[PDB]
């Protein structure tokens, strides 16, 4: 809190203030009251008498960045540490911003957490003088320290759930393939659960959708029209999963018995299906502590070894699959 | 853009930006190179040489709230006023600054609404100079201006179509009962519809939810309780409504079949369940709009006649009715 601080909220010059501050008889006296009072209420005092990290993710309002907030938030506490948060609505050009907006305020470090993380924003990441590490976010550069899940392995074990149960023709219906997320990790992971069992890599069992639900609508639709029709599917967003759940239950399909699907993210909307909808969970909670601990570890010029965090992740087995 | 701006933006004093805008020779060179790029880029003149709404909406992103700001835009541009937004997250002690910091920034008029509109931001409605009126929002108290749908109505043409298709057992599950949108409007809507068709009005066929999607599963659940089970329900909102449609899925229902369901609000929601959920559609566009045209009226001090204004709403009949 200072002078320009108590300016701002007394819509008033830092002359003003000071102005008032050293008790200048001339200030109009309502002007006067109105800065004293903003003095008192801010807790300014005139008489010259630690450690933040800035975080940047979409929003405060879902439920798996609040775990994720939670997470940082203990962290910050017992480390006495404080908290300057940024609710973005991941864009490139206004999370960059928010991004420089933290530089511009004095944080000692960044907590970083996007679903599309661009190539532009590394090369403005190390430029950044203070350490940066992203939470459940990948840079398939891996220069900047992440700590997530292995998207890979979950990606991996969601298949493999399908493939235990049966399934030999099993599809994936994707978010944008030009993300990291999708074609290094949950592609490959989809496509090392098939191969290990022997099963077959189409190309035509991979659709592409924008993690709309009615994207998830038409990658149904489109897998349902393939010659030998997939019986399971797994889908990179729970969102696009409901879209690929009632495509099926549209074209008469049931699930899980006709059809079974798997999701990612554990969100609110996978328990507002019917069938509730099995979906990879990750664990944003710790994601955050841990995140906020490699970030303390950088901060504190500690040796790190190695940079690229992976927690586990499980599954929350619903009624999606039999 | 001002002095003021332009300080802001080059991270600078206004001092320092006259300093510059003087040509001021002791300026360091870098931080003149800042400055008249910041001039530059903001458009500042250095040489002195319109109407504008303020518009407080719950969130930018909300699709409903997307085709109202939309109406509001439109209206704005061809009467070439310009539009501050700001996306609010409605609550009581938030949406009140940012009501007073329009106030600050000195707008013309003021576009507000908000789900809750609480008694104690009527008090400082009045006392605001500039004029207010609310959009898709209603204060029982009915003096400030407010552009609407009749929910009264359209709550009773909601439970019409359940007694019109053969439902003497008909139960509404509420948002909060406290705010007039539902003890005010949609109760007294259902209760009408069903008096005028000589059916009984039974306290315990009304259930309060919390606009949750799981107070929704829970009042489905008492209402599959009681005695005489209702065999149609009418919900105050959408996000109830899916928990409606499940918690009876879950019982073992048929939505239409055993049970019809129909929502309010035709949000993304009503497409993201199956059956799809009938729904009673607002016209945000037109209420945006409208609420622009008749806030542009009292900031033209012309003579309203009719300060509450009442628009059409329809019914979106999908599958959870018959
Ligand atoms: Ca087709
Ligand atoms: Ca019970």
């Amino acid at each position: 809190v200072t002078i320009y601080d108590v300016a701002r909220e007394a819509s008033v010059s830092m002359a003003t203030v000071s102005r008032v501050v050293n008790g200048n008889p001339n200030v109009k006296p309502s002007t006067r009251k109105k800065v004293l009072e903003t003095i008192e209420r801010l807790g300014y005092r005139p008489n010259a008498v630690t450690t933040t990290v800035g975080v940047i993710i979409p929003d405060i309002s879902n439920i798996f960045y609040a775990e994720l907030a939670r997470g940082i938030e203990d962290i910050a506490s017992m480390y006495k540490y404080n908290i300057i948060l940024s609710n973005s609505d991941q864009n490139q050009d206004k999370q960059l911003h928010l991004l420089n907006n933290m530089l511009g305020k004095q944080v000692d470090g960044i907590i970083f957490m996007s679903g599309n993380v661009t190539e532009e924003h590394v090369e403005e990441l190390k430029k950044s003088p203070v350490p940066v590490v992203l939470a459940a976010s990948i840079e398939s550069t891996n220069q900047i320290p992440s700590v997530t899940i292995d998207y890979e392995q979950a990606a991996f074990d969601a298949v493999q759930s399908l493939i235990d149960s049966g399934h030999k023709n099993i599809a994936f219906v994707s978010g944008t393939l030009e993300e990291p997320i999708n074609h290094a990790k949950k592609v490959k992971g989809y496509k090392r659960a098939l191969t290990e069992s022997g099963l077959p890599v189409r190309d035509s069992y991979i659709v592409e959708g924008d993690y709309t639900y009615d994207s998830g609508i038409e990658a149904v639709e489109k897998l349902l029209e393939e010659d030998e029709k997939p019986t399971a599917i797994f889908v990179g967003t729970d969102e696009m999963a409901l879209g690929v759940i009632h495509g099926a239950q549209d074209r008469g399909l049931n699930v899980p018995n006709d059809l079974e699907i798997i999701g990612f993210d554990n969100t609110r909307l996978s328990t507002m299906v019917r069938p509730q909808l099995t979906s990879v969970v990750q664990p944003m909670y710790d994601i955050g502590a841990v995140a906020m601990r490699l970030l303390t570890k950088y901060m504190n010029k500690e040796t790190v070894d190695s940079s690229i965090v992976e927690l586990p992740h499980r599954i929350e087995f619903r009624q999606s699959t039999k």
